[PDB]
């Protein structure tokens, strides 16, 4: 079942040709005027070639895909965006002022990401950043929205993230992020517990309670409509929480001794219905706690507030669950309705009767990382085109964040040394060990490092090279093998002892976990090969000089293994690293070293050779 519907009061979608014209209008320079026919091909190719995409004016399915991609506002065409042509501070000690914080996380937390984010940069430099609380900076870094006044209009949520100008006078420098997006540490919403015997640490979403887990603060099990969250998972036998800050229950510091804000508020000439930092310099939120606050002059501050719902109608009122939905029950987010995998939840217990919802909280985008690639423009670097560069405009959340050499090179093509990084590999131009080659949802996908190469078919160029981690970020750094499971279509990954399933994108609940649980001795760590078949649809993993068998079926492994690489296989090399038997014709290539060997499903001396780079990469 899924129906598809509209929700009251929420932003249509962009077409593709109005997305393209946007895209192109943003980041390729194809004015407004100019857009038509011609002038899409042309510059639509420019954006290709800089995508790595197929030199055409056309639309492709993936040309879509990848403007699709929340990325930062910056250009990737001409440094002729209102900074200095001389692309490079004359100075080596920089100052910074933080004007703007975004109300997604406590300032201790804001600083540390963009002080974090400036070490990015100052261990492969001789540039040192001081942070100045007056007067103007060398870097002035602030949130705002739409249009924040320099000319350059975010559009809300997701989409642009954020844009730095390069080193000069003036605007030159100085760091903006979208205050429409939830900025988190990259992994989801971060709050930080308020009162209680966890004053200091994060929320832990998800964290369950009574039969729920929870994915952001609630008042549930409370009285007196306090906020709340654990910060472990199992809030039963760990026990520790604390109060999520909002300013409709308390404040922090100024006189009002922990009462909440009254919202609308008289200051001067205007009645807030909010904090606001009017009044101030520090870019702290505050609020009247009593209605005049001139009059009575009680204020108390808002540092971070703990949110719920995003957008929809309910104004970020919180889930109500279970709540009713087209005459089904939900007891957690979904999408019913929605054909854009977007994840909301009723704000009422009915949404037949009422129909107030809004959408829960997403992963947000880290604003270390975010920093961090903002702060290179304001160093006077400019987009790089490897995927692997952080300088790259698609954001990519990257649990371990390492600068690539790209980057490092820049930036020391700017400045020193110091008072020698990662590389990224080229298919064609090097023979290469691939990590785990594999069928997925009906693509080739060949693995290595920290990238994937792609393709429908081995006769053509392949696609990439593209960060695992846009498709798979809470894999590791090298995966040991890759597997489709028949049943279920999805993709199973390999990496040390543990595994991952995913399903779509979507990492499997449950996983990781030791590969034991795939019913593997607990003697090996690692496993080197893996596939199906589709004549049997057993799985073998292969390991060293021995490999098992997996019942997909009976999700258990098959009577006493494992064999042997070459008592069960006429020609195979043991501690070869892949195997693939694509979809529909008869024949199991296995991998080792550059350089194949095929097999026909009948015969194990079915065969014929050949090489990868040559054979499998149209190379
Ligand atoms: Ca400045
Ligand atoms: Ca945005
Ligand atoms: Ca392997
Ligand atoms: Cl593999
Ligand atoms: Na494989
Ligand atoms: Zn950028
Ligand atoms: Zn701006």
């Amino acid at each position: 079942p899924s129906p598809i519907i509209k929700f009251p009061g929420d932003v249509a979608p962009k077409t593709d040709k109005e997305l393209a014209v946007q895209y192109l209008n943003t980041f390729y320079g194809c004015p407004k005027e100019s857009c038509n026919l011609f002038v899409l091909k042309d510059t639509l190719k420019k954006m290709q070639k800089f995508f790595g995409l197929p030199q055409t004016g056309d639309l492709d399915q993936n040309t879509i895909e990848t403007m699709r991609k929340p990325r930062c506002g910056n250009p990737d065409v001409a440094n002729y965006n209102f900074f200095p042509r001389k692309p490079k501070w004359d100075k080596n000690q920089i100052t910074y002022r933080i004007i703007g914080y975004t109300p997604d996380l406590d300032p201790e937390t804001v600083d540390d990401a963009f002080a974090r984010a400036f070490q990015v940069w100052s261990d492969v430099t001789p540039l040192r950043f001081s942070r100045i609380h007056d007067g103007e900076a060398d870097i002035m870094i602030n949130f705002g929205r739409w249009e924040h006044g320099d000319g350059y209009p975010f559009d809300g949520k997701d989409g642009l993230l954020a844009h730095a100008f390069a080193p000069g006078t003036g605007v030159g420098g100085d760091s903006h992020f979208d205050d429409d997006e939830l900025w988190t540490l990259g992994e989801g919403q971060v709050v930080r517990v308020k009162y209680g015997n966890a004053d200091g640490e994060y929320c832990k979403f998800p964290f369950l309670f009574n039969g729920k887990e929870y994915n952001s603060c609630t008042d549930t099990g409370r009285s007196d409509g306090f906020l709340w969250c654990s910060t472990t998972y199992n809030f039963e036998k760990d026990g520790k929480y604390g109060f999520c800050p909002h300013e409709a229950l308390f404040t922090m510091g100024g006189n009002a001794e922990g009462q909440p804000c009254k919202f609308p508020f008289r200051f001067q000439g205007t009645s807030y219905d909010s904090c606001t930092t009017e009044g101030r310099t520090d870019g702290y939120r505050w609020c009247g706690t009593t209605e005049d606050y001139d009059r009575d002059k009680k204020y108390g501050f808002c540092p971070e507030t703990a949110m719920s719902t995003v957008g929809g109608n309910s104004e970020g009122a919180p889930c109500v669950f279970p709540f009713t939905f087209l005459g089904n029950k939900y007891e957690s987010c979904t999408s019913a309705g929605r054909s854009d995998g977007k994840m909301w939840c009723a704000t009422t217990a009915n949404y037949d009767d009422d129909r107030k919802w809004g959408f829960c909280p997403d992963q947000g985008y880290s604003l270390f990382l975010v920093a961090a690639h903002a702060f290179g423009h304001a160093m006077g670097l400019e987009h790089s085109q490897d995927p692997g560069a952080l300088m790259a405009p698609i954001y990519t959340y990257t649990k371990n964040f390492r600068l690539s050499q790209d980057d490092i090179k820049g930036i020391q093509e700017l400045y020193g040394a110091s008072p020698l990084g990662p590389v990224t590999p080229e298919i064609c131009k090097q023979d290469i060990v691939f990590d785990g080659i594999a069928q997925i949802r009906g693509e080739i996908f060949f693995f290595k490092d920290r990238f994937i190469w792609r393709t429908v078919t081995p006769r053509d160029k392949p696609m990439g090279p593209l960060l695992v981690a846009t498709f798979w970020p809470e894999l590791p750094e090298k995966i040991d093998a890759v597997y489709e499971a028949p049943q279920e279509e999805k993709a199973v990954f390999f990496a040390g002892n543990e595994y991952w399933i995913y399903s779509a994108s979507t990492l499997e609940r449950g996983y990781p976990k030791p590969l034991t649980s795939l019913g593997l001795p607990p003697d090996v760590q690692r496993v080197d090969a893996a596939f199906n078949w589709s004549k049997n649809k057993k799985t073998y993993i292969f390991a060293g000089d021995k490999f098992w068998r997996y019942n997909e079926v009976k999700k258990k492994m098959d009577p006493g293994f494992p064999k042997l690489i070459a008592d069960a296989w006429n020609a195979i090399p043991d501690n070869l690293d892949a195997v693939v038997d694509l979809q529909g014709g008869g024949h199991s290539y296995f991998f080792k070293g550059a350089y194949y060997l095929k097999l026909e499903n009948q015969s194990l001396k079915s065969v014929k050779f050949g090489s990868i780079k040559s054979d499998w990469l149209g190379c």
